[PDB]
């Protein structure tokens, strides 16, 4: 279709902002800001980032 690739683009940056919002102190990911960190979700965020 083109010229939609620049709306996706937007979504990319977008759900990268939100899943900083869970990002822990100790650098690491969760399902929520108060659960325990998870090893395998740190790991999967930095595969597709």
């Amino acid at each position: 279709g083109l010229e939609k690739r620049q709306g996706a683009l937007e979504l990319i940056k977008k759900g990268y902002t939100q899943q900083l919002a869970f990002r822990q102190p100790s650098s690491a990911f969760a399902a929520f800001v108060k659960r325990a960190p998870s090893t395998w979700l740190t790991a999967y965020v930095v595969k597709v980032f």
